[PDB]
């Protein structure tokens, strides 16, 4: 069976370029200490950045912008010496949302046509999820879309939870949701926004990134999907398939809750909200919902597989976020084989259920078939 | 076997008497359209209330203020059809994080004792979670532990996530969790604050109390415990319990991320802030916490059972904020019988586990006799 990783990212180098020549966050800068420029990308690492340009003595703020970023060769290395057949590669956080409205379609256009070459470098090994210039009006958006279904090796989009400056339940959204799924591409919600800072106190910067990278990424995730499921996107977009980072957060744990806490409303019972026929979100995250085993547990494995069911489950790595800190870089990653580990540990070695997680759904639902057995 | 209800609460009615007296949040108002009193406790129903203020025509903000809130007679009828044998009582959020440093401890000294009494009224049928004044000095603070581990019917502490008021990583605590642990007083952790409210963006008025109660809580609870181990409280207080509400909040299903992302942690690494005895998360989930099963769902409630383990588990209900809308207040509440059920689907009717989790963890770990 073939190994297929759904959650795996790059930055093509024209993308890198406009990082380093941009002034506030997303940026990368290179300091004179540090032999990799830095990577830039959140609101929680602005403090370390001020402090390490008014003083040298100060921690390298943001993280190491490793070669596997822009590399398209080390990632065919890395997919060889970690047992992947296959990458959906996406680009990462923050994709477009940071562009001016005008530049914006221009800018997607070229960038989601490098992946489609980047693809076409080993034919059958690599296939993309493309971002949309969703700062742009409405209109270049869906010609956006209409272009990317017809890029060769795109099998989807990927997005963040800001859509269009509103949130995902902006109504505003609703026909980008329609154009998406009418040309049957897969949405993976992505996220990168978090929580505000203050959430995580006066000592957050004693924990490195492991509060908003550990808690904020997945609950942002939660709240964007549980808020397009309240507005009822789900229903008004029927055919709308999504794929979610980190097992869809911590929706598979908080599911039972937030079904609660609806029929228990008073204000939504009361006003009609909470109908009979109502399609609960367990239906939801068994018809419209894929979730990505990025969860480094069998116990969150576990609970995602009982929400979705174990053909709604994608292998994915996370790749190249989480490198190893003492170990060869180029050797095998720690990130990736925890979460091999976490299937195996659910659903047994060499079992079907294994097969499809790792693999076969993925072949399955991105209609990658055609392209393996040629 | 006992059905034991460790997650319940009460204002007592000299509490509510605070509330109508109090100009912000939280607050209890009488409405025009509605006899029944209005409580106002979250940052969420600000809006709400303002909309209310002005305008005669906007929806009533926050909840019904029922006669389940102050009345122990209710708590004992909601015990009673609900095949409930024990509950342990707490003060419901917001607590006393509300008042002056100076009114603090004498206020709290008086409800704490109020609530021995009303355990009294039913002996061997109610026990309690005593809450703290925190916004006073921590000598006062201590005082107020030594004085409620002697109280009769008194099993621990209720307390939010904003301790002294720079959440539960600040040092200034430590001494605190040291006197509490010392005392043998299990820690009943329960959010409040949840998150700012921007983050369920310009719809949440159309959604009811759906998102903050629903995400907001259960987040809240997460980063709270999250920030202790980091710091390394549970390490520092070794013989620290904490029960977390509503199963760790999402501790279960993302500690195995969390783990991960200490150890992929490259200024963590580089500073020795990961040697290899290290205790990871997983350890101190089986060792100095439990979890509650006010999950709602076998999906949950398995990933908790996976994480802390069935004897660490106890059955809850979170009465009385969570009434039935349309069906008889006075009947059996879904909100209790949504957690049997789950109990149920993922353990068995009648088993061990079962037994454990509905009553037998929480009669062994607060010696409930
Ligand atoms: O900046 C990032 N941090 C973390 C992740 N990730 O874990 O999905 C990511 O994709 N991007
Ligand atoms: O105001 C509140 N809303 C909800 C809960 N609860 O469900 O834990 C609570 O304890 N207090
Ligand atoms: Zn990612
Ligand atoms: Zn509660």
């Amino acid at each position: 069976p073939v190994v297929v990783d759904i959650h795996t990212h790059m930055y093509p180098p024209s993308y890198i370029a406009m990082l380093e020549k941009r002034q506030t966050i997303p940026l990368v800068r290179t300091f004179p200490q540090a032999d990799e420029p830095r990577l830039i990308l959140l609101s929680s690492e602005l403090a370390a950045l001020d402090a390490a340009l008014a003083d040298p003595a100060a921690k390298l703020p943001g993280r190491p912008l490793s070669t596997h970023f822009a590399s398209l060769a080390q990632k065919m290395h890395f997919m060889d010496t970690n047992g992947i057949r296959v990458s959906v590669i996406s680009l990462a956080n923050p994709w477009f949302d940071f562009l001016a409205p005008d530049e914006a379609p221009g800018i997607a256009d070229a960038v989601n046509a490098e992946f489609s070459d980047m693809c076409a470098q080993h034919v059958g090994r690599l296939f993309f999820f493309a971002a949309l210039p969703l700062s742009a009006p409405v209109d270049a958006v869906k010609a956006s879309i209409e272009r990317v279904k017809n890029l060769k090796y795109c099998r989807g989009i990927i997005l963040g939870t800001s859509g269009l400056g509103k949130g995902l339940d902006d109504p505003h959204l609703l026909p980008v949701f329609e154009a998406v799924a009418d040309a049957k591409l897969l949405v993976f919600l992505h996220p990168h926004y978090g929580l505000p800072n203050e959430v995580y106190g006066p000592r957050s910067e004693e924990y490195g990134h492991v509060l908003p990278l550990a808690l904020g990424f997945p609950m942002e995730t939660t709240i964007a999907v549980a808020r397009m499921y309240m507005a009822g996107v789900f229903d008004h977009v029927r055919n709308l398939q999504m794929l979610l980072a980190h097992s869809g957060g911590t929706l598979p744990f908080l599911a039972g809750r937030i079904e609660s806490c609806i029929v228990h409303d008073g204000h939504l019972v009361k006003t009609g909200k909470v109908p009979k026929d109502r399609r609960t979100i367990w239906t939801v995250l068994k018809e419209q919902i894929y979730l990505d085993a990025v969860i480094y547990s069998e116990v969150g494995l576990q609970a995602a597989i009982a929400s979705s069911g174990a053909d709604r489950l994608m292998f994915g790595t996370d790749h190249p976020f989480f490198p190893p800190i003492e170990e060869d870089v180029q050797g095998p990653w720690d990130s990736s084989r925890l979460n091999a580990q976490a299937v195996i540990k659910a659903v047994g070695e060499g079992s079907s259920d294994a097969a499809a997680v790792m693999g076969l759904n993925a072949v399955r639902v991105l209609s990658l078939k055609a392209e393996l057995e040629h």
